[PDB]
């Protein structure tokens, strides 16, 4: 990118996404697909798109804050003392640093995700 | 304030005690804002919560910082300094680099959820 145009997230059809799976499954077969729209601050900062199939599996954000937008579908977000977050469509959230609550995919969902590492 | 254990979700309802202020470089219009903070963290990184503008014009310069913009309601165009337009609205997601100094061009009314990391 460049520090003079605009770059805006690409929501349509992903271009060349990137495989991947939960590195900390719970159940289910959950497997990603991510799309990297920006990165900046020499490797520290990350923006894109990443979306999920079913399943449910644990995040570990050490060393990052992450915010995520929810574009498409629905999942829940439960934290370590079981405080369940349901989100869908249009929801905005953080999970701050050091956060290990887990996703709950019934179905399918897509974000938009903003990483930021300390 | 905020726990690491605990998900912060950010309120896009009514603002809550929001702080005004207004445009730094203002070009047209008097805009005029309201931002509500969401979520502090990173010890003065990071920021992120809710910011509004009426109409006019102002420009841009995010030197300093990165910032990640999602319209959640009305819309507005910005103006790269080359002159390429991009109309936004809302569900519309971008960034600012670093160092941005496009403008803004509001025509009525525009809400934002915002996402800043100071570099």
């Amino acid at each position: 990118h460049d520090k003079s145009r605009l770059v805006r997230i690409d929501t349509g059809p992903m271009i060349n996404p990137v495989a991947g799976k939960p590195s900390r499954p719970i159940a289910g077969d959950a497997s990603f697909r991510t799309v990297t729209a920006f990165e900046g601050g020499q490797g520290k900062v990350e923006s894109g798109v990443w979306e999920s199939t079913s399943g449910s599996f644990q995040s570990n954000t050490t060393g990052y804050i992450e915010y995520c937008h929810i574009i498409e579908g629905e999942a829940r977000l439960v934290d370590p003392d079981g405080t369940v977050h349901a989100v869908k469509a249009g929801d905005a959230f953080i999970m701050p640093e050091g956060y290990t609550g887990r996703w709950e995919v019934d179905r399918h969902v897509k974000k938009i995700y903003f990483v930021t590492h300390l």
